[PDB]
C-alpha cells in the first residue's frame, strides 16, 4: 500500500521473464536532490520507498503507440517481487540520464535485459560453481508528477537495489577485463557457449558476485540497447579472454569458436 506521507508518485513497471510480460504498478518514492554517484550517461540517486500499489488510477488509454504493447502486459498483477522488494522504508537506487539519446523503448529494453541476464545467473548457479551469483532486479519508473521535458515525453528513469559495498566492474563491453576476479569472466563464456553463441553477458559489474547493469551483445545486433556491439562486441570478448579455472571447472571448451553469419 502506497503511504500518505510526502513523495512523488510514479507507475512502476517489474518484467517477469517466465510468462513473457510486464507487470504494472504504482509506487510513491523520496529520492535525493543530488546523484551519489555517475557513469558515462546516467546518474545514480539515492531514494527511499514510500510504498507500492496497483495502477487502478492510472489508465493506460487506448493501444495505438502504446509501448510496451498491451498484449505484452500482463491483465493481473497481484504478485511480483516489488511489493517485497520495493515496501515501505526500502532505501534503493535511482538512474536518470543526464543532459539523452534515450527513447521510452530503451529504457524498457534495458531492464528487460537485465531480467535476462537474472536468467542466465540462476543457470549459470544449478552447474553448482565455486561463486554463486546472482543479478539485482530492475524496473522502470514513469515519473509521473514531474512535469514533461521540452517534448511532451514523460520523465523515465530505472530502479534497483542499493548495493552496499565496493563496487567494482569486471569487465566492459569492449574487452576491457578490469579485475583479476575468475568468476565475472567464466560467467560470461558460459553465457556465450551455454547459448550456442546467440549471445553473451558482459558488463560484468556490482558487489561481490552481486551484479547490476550488465550489457549483452547477439550476433544480429538487434535489440538489447545501444550496448549491443554485435559481432564484433563478441569477437573483442574473445581477443582479450584466457580461460581460467571456473572455465575448466564448468566443462568450457578453451576454442571459444566464430561468430554466427547475422
Ligand atoms: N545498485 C547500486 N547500488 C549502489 N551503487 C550503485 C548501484 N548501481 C550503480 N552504482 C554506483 O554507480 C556507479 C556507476 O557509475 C557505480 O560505480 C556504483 O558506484
Ligand atoms: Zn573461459
Amino acid at each position: 500500500g502506497i503511504s500518505s506521507e510526502t513523495g512523488e508518485m510514479g507507475i512502476l513497471w517489474e518484467f517477469d521473464p517466465i510468462i513473457n510480460k510486464w507487470i504494472r504498478l504504482s509506487m510513491k518514492l523520496k529520492v535525493e536532490r543530488k546523484p551519489f554517484a555517475e557513469g558515462a550517461l546516467r546518474e545514480a540517486y539515492h531514494t527511499v520507498s514510500l510504498g507500492v500499489g496497483t495502477d487502478e488510477n492510472y489508465p493506460l488509454g487506448t493501444t495505438t503507440k502504446l509501448f510496451p504493447p498491451i498484449e505484452m502486459i500482463s491483465p493481473i498483477s497481484k504478485n511480483n517481487e516489488a511489493m517485497t522488494q520495493l515496501k515501505n522504508g526500502t532505501k534503493f537506487v535511482l538512474k536518470l540520464y543526464k543532459k539523452q539519446q534515450a527513447s521510452r523503448e530503451l529504457y524498457f529494453e534495458d531492464v528487460k535485459m537485465q531480467m535476462v541476464c537474472r536468467d542466465w545467473g540462476n543457470k549459470f548457479n544449478q552447474k553448482k560453481p565455486p561463486k554463486k551469483i546472482e543479478f539485482l532486479m530492475s524496473w522502470v519508473v514513469e515519473l509521473i508528477d514531474r512535469s514533461p521535458s521540452s517534448n511532451g515525453q514523460p520523465i523515465l528513469c530505472s530502479i534497483e537495489p542499493l548495493l552496499v559495498g565496493e563496487f567494482k566492474k569486471n569487465n566492459s563491453n569492449y574487452g576491457a577485463v578490469l579485475t583479476n576476479r575468475s568468476t565475472p569472466q567464466a560467467f560470461s563464456h558460459f553465457t556465450y557457449e551455454l547459448s550456442n553463441k546467440q549471445m553473451i553477458v558482459v558488463d560484468i559489474q556490482g558487489v561481490d558476485d552481486l551484479y547490476t547493469d550488465p550489457q549483452i551483445h547477439t550476433p544480429d545486433g538487434k535489440g538489447f540497447g545501444l550496448g549491443n556491439l554485435g559481432k564484433a562486441g563478441i569477437n573483442k570478448f574473445i581477443t582479450t579472454h584466457k580461460c581460467n579455472a571456473v572455465c575448466a571447472l564448468l566443462d568450457l571448451d578453451v576454442k571459444l569458436g566464430g561468430v554466427l553469419s547475422g
